[PDB]
């Protein structure tokens, strides 16, 4: 029951981590004093093994792709270590209580599209991402974690040039996990980087909801995949919150892979942005706005849909105190989504002037602030960004679209 040792890399038989790919182990390990983990590889997937090691020691790397540290070789196997992690994504959704978590599972997701951002700028398609291979770091000095990701054995490196792959070569991936164009009968495109974004939405629900899935339980899951039967249940339809989640997941999951955002335009969506950055983005709109016409195609465009934006008339949504303080010097109009932006950019930029029973019912700059209106009109955000993405080309809202 003593430890094996390869190389640099020892490890005891007894602390295996996991299993896979038929044949194949992870052990808990050391290398060069560190904890580290093992993958040991039978003869039978020498190939493979050389052919993704060469891809990442070849490859930029970026702290949310996992790093080897040694490859170690003897006569009957090989054997690969990377860093030590705590957990997969799946057994920290499993396991953590997430009250006392804040916004650290949000920052995961983050992190782990900005690895796939990574990658497919450099032209990898990962094909296999699911919660059980998206590691989750020990702690730095600071207590903070980070997602990496790990598993490229289907993953393919394309052409300059080349937006897509065959779909006959290879596995398809993990069932539940796998974009409907990898699968579906009736298919005349190829599948592309999408395949990923469709992969990544699963993974951001499953966060979110904390172990459930966009296409149902595990024997329904890829059925539902190929039909469309998705349901987002745990987003509740009127959060402000929800909605904005709602409003990415249902575009990342969506079925036509044209219509699903890149990683880079995945990576500007509001559901990442801070308190502040929401109220920055309103101020930015109600700014380029101000002035133009009512019959332009951009307020034109704001203002469809808008009456249930603002329900009807925003306001007699909002608190007595707001309402006293909005008829001092010019009228609104209740059904314009336009014009509620106004008032909070003109509350905002006279926020130190005002009443203090104002600057009470509003909370403080910035964070209460636009909780207050968010709060009472869920859909205001969601509304505005898909509206101002006629904006999206202008140096001003490069902050908050990906483009170019
Ligand atoms: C299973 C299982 N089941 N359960 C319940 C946990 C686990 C698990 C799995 C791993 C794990 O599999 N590691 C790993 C290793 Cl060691 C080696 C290579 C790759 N991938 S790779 O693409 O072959 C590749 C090839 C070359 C260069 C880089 C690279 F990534 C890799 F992903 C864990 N690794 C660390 N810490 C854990 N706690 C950890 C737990």
């Amino acid at each position: 029951t003593s430890v094996v040792i390869v190389g640099k890399i020892s490890f005891c038989p007894k602390d295996v981590l996991g299993h896979g790919a038929e044949g194949t182990i992870v052990y808990r390990g050391m290398f060069d004093n560190r904890d580290v983990a093992v993958k040991r590889i039978l003869p039978e997937c020498f190939s493979f093994a050389d052919r993704e090691v060469q891809l990442l020691r070849e490859s930029d790397e970026h702290p949310n792709v996992i790093r080897y540290f040694c490859t170690e070789k003897d006569r009957q196997f090989q054997y690969i270590a990377i860093e030590l992690c705590a957990a997969t994504l799946q057994e920290y959704v499993e396991q953590k209580d997430f009250a006392h978590l804040g916004l650290e599972p949000i920052t995961l997701l983050q992190q782990t599209t900005s690895g796939l951002a990574h990658l497919h700028s450099l032209n990898i398609v990962h094909r296999n991402l699911k919660p059980h291979n998206i590691l989750i770091s020990m702690p730095n000095a600071h207590g903070k974690i980070k997602a990496m990701i790990s598993d490229f054995g289907l993953c393919k490196k394309l052409a300059v040039g080349r937006h897509s792959f065959s779909r006959r070569s290879g596995v398809p991936g993990t069932e539940g996990w796998i974009a409907p164009e990898m699968l579906s009968e009736d298919c005349k495109e190829n599948p592309t980087y999408t395949v990923d974004i469709f992969s990544a939405g699963c993974v951001f629900y499953y966060v979110i909801s904390e172990g459930s899935h966009p296409f149902g339980k595990s024997l329904q899951r890829q059925a539902n995949i190929l039909l469309g039967a998705c349901s987002l249940d745990c987003l509740h339809p009127e959060k402000h919150e929800d909605v904005i989640a709602r409003e990415l997941i249902e575009k990342m999951i969506a079925m036509d892979p044209q219509k699903r955002p890149s990683a880079k335009h995945v990576l500007k969506h509001p559901f990442f942005w801070s308190l502040e950055k929401q109220l920055q983005f309103f101020q930015d709109v109600s700014d380029r706005i101000e002035k133009e016409s009512l019959d332009g195609p951009i307020v034109k465009q704001l203002e469809r849909g808008g009456r249930a934006v603002v329900k009807m008339d925003w306001r007699e949504n909002i608190t007595v105190p707001l309402q006293t303080d909005l008829r001092k010097f010019r009228t609104y109009k209740g059904g314009s989504v336009r014009d509620l932006l106004r008032a909070m950019r003109n509350k905002k930029h006279h926020y130190r002037e005002l009443p203090a029973e104002v600057r009470e019912t509003l909370g403080s700059l910035p964070d209460d602030f636009v909780c207050y209106f968010t709060s009472r009109f869920p859909h205001l955000l969601a509304h505005t960004y898909r509206a101002m993405e006629l904006c999206s080309h202008e140096r001003l809202f490069q902050p908050y679209y990906f483009h170019e």
